[PDB]
């Protein structure tokens, strides 16, 4: 090999955690590896920032960088900016313990890490496990597409949303390229009272699958193929343009007539 | 005849990212009141960035203010508006309006917004969410009078597709702003800035930098539109997928033998 693969790891669960640690192991036996993970677990931080308090790190005995009360895009934007000299190659988040599906991935902050590294020479890879079980495979998967990520370029494309099958490699079918699937909307709400008779509440599950169609990450999931999606940041709507432009003249705003 | 038909003719749940004390989502409550039934739920602090997180791990605590305001504590904007629809609110809101914001929200920006996070949570509801951001600090009254407009808008007809616009309004009183243009988010260069600083014990700590330079600014982006003193109207979606890469990344991965074994 000509040159090395410098990878910049990390991900949402926490430095210290199984899956970014059993994929840390993986990708250091072909490629330069530095983790800059937050500090403790931040599942459902999407891609929120820490803007108005400056940052913490501190420095493991093996290299690894955590970021004290740092979102994984903290994590992310410093491993880049500052803290990696030259900046990394590629930007791999995970492995996630549960799926990132669908309409889910804006919460997701594994998602959001890979996001934040979507402007550099490679595609980011964001990778989540179906479950707790093998991590394993997800290395396996992932050190497979970096391999494939230097064979030949990904012409389009700044992220891959990854997500395992909970199941040993022998028994992945394959891998399909997919779109986010949808869910009804999320409406529950768990009330539960503190010792002096106050209503606290909790966040309760996500909706009920909608589109969960053969083309989609949770059909994939379910079959036992690795799902990749492509995502972008853009969230314009283009499809609702003409109908909001009519809608406008319609009701006479922005407009005399 | 009024301005207005009614007033409390719809249920609104007020919320913003700033917090429950700015005075974008105050003198946006004041305009709003005029006629309708509203419902502030809030966070209780300045969130600014806070993108769609959320509380998973913890339950949340609220605080109801002598107005009949409500800010989560330790609430994130999509834990506040999910709140405020799925348990706080008796009866239930009509639409979700999310602002003013103190500052833009354009381009690949609005992923990281708290103020558009909070509408996004309201997607689902009877009238489509909107998100209203100014472009400065100065005009409230300007993004207040337009947010009503688009409100009274939704009462003389209702808006089919869209289930969120995101809004910006350039800092400027109303008479100097042109008009409304629908647009499509623009982008930025990556933000590359860290901006170091030692604590009293002399150790580092890093601030995150401001936004990076425009590079998409065309003319129909939400950028050009609020340059050129027009009111910025973005249809989004929470939609990931990039759906005009699938057949590259398919023929990429039969090319590299990854997923394959020939
Ligand atoms: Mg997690
Ligand atoms: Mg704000």
């Amino acid at each position: 090999g000509m040159a090395s693969m410098r990878i910049l790891l990390s991900n949402d669960d926490g430095v210290h955690a199984p899956g970014i640690q059993t994929l840390a192991k993986a990708l250091r036996e072909f490629a330069d590896v530095q983790v800059v993970a937050p500090d403790r677990n931040r599942s459902g931080a999407s891609n929120s920032l820490t803007l108005e308090s400056s940052l913490r790190t501190f420095t493991f005995d093996n290299g690894d960088i955590a970021v004290q009360m740092g979102t994984p895009t903290d994590c992310v934007y410093l491993g880049v900016n500052a803290l990696m000299r030259p900046r990394p190659d590629i930007v791999v988040s995970g492995i996630n313990a549960g799926p990132n599906l669908g309409d889910d991935v804006i919460y997701s902050g594994t998602v959001a890490a890979a996001m934040a590294g979507r402007h550099l020479g490679f595609p980011a890879l964001a990778v989540s496990l179906n479950g707790y079980q093998h991590y394993d495979t997800a290395a396996a998967v992932t050190c497979a597409l970096l391999r494939g990520l230097s064979r030949e370029p990904l012409r389009t494309g700044r992220i891959l949303n990854v997500n395992v099958p909970d199941l040993p490699l022998a028994q992945v079918k394959g891998i399909r390229v997919t779109r986010c699937g949808s869910r009804h909307p999320a409406d529950k709400v768990i009330p539960q009272e503190d010792p002096r008779g106050n209503t606290l509440y909790w966040i309760g599950p996500p909706g009920d699958k909608y589109d969960a169609g053969p083309d989609t990450d949770f059909a994939a999931v379910d079959e036992g193929y690795v799902s990749v999606t492509p995502l972008h940041v853009d969230l314009t709507a283009a499809s609702a343009h003409d109908v909001v432009s009519d809608w406008l003249d319609s009701v006479g705003v922005g407009t005399q007539w």
